């Protein structure tokens, strides 16, 4: 007998300008991700952070990575997920998903998108 | 967004001329029923086969009887809705082993069921 269940999950977290903290509104989503990572012990997560295009380049390279690491930290420290199962990478303002010329668009760009995949 | 995809393959083997489900296969059939409940939209494609010995008509009926035997166990013993399960017999047309050997023929007298679903 061959039995496989494949998990596919996408997480989206947004941040305030120049901030890398996890706003309470996203805790329920992060909790759901931790739950599935427990339900699928072999699953891994690709966490990628981003920034809008305002401010010094290096500040944003660092900030984008800090955002991705903030999500990883929440999973690792609050939910005890094995750190090695999660990758983090920052892309500064290089991959926008919205218009940087508006407040709303910049808000969409200050984000962390994570893809969780794996089978059991 | 979140999704879970189910992919299962059940393999049941039969003795010459037989289409009964040997008790050793009940645990696996039980597992299939469990997953069909966990993934309510799942369906199964049950395909029966025979080795190349005997009349063509015997094997056309036997291959299908084997597939239906698996379907019947799920429907009657596990209350699985019949419409979610398709059955088809291929006689000896799709061997997976050499019919020249005893063990090869044993492998060919089978029913392979593919279960797919998502939630």
């Amino acid at each position: 007998m061959e039995l496989t269940e494949d998990l596919n999950m996408e997480l989206r977290v947004f941040f305030d300008t120049n901030k890398s903290n996890i706003k309470d509104q996203y805790k329920p989503e992060i909790a759901k991700v931790a739950e599935k990572l427990s339900e699928y012990p072999n699953a891994t997560a690709r966490i990628e952070g981003h920034t809008d295009n305002t401010g010094p380049r290096k500040l944003n390279e660092r900030l984008s990575l800090a955002r991705a690491n903030s999500v990883k930290s929440a999973l690792v420290n609050e939910y005890n997920v094995d750190a090695s199962r999660l990758s983090t990478q920052g892309f500064a303002w290089d991959q926008p998903i919205a218009d940087n010329k508006t407040k709303e668009g910049r808000a969409m760009n200050r984000r962390v998108f994570a893809t969780i995949t794996g089978s059991r």
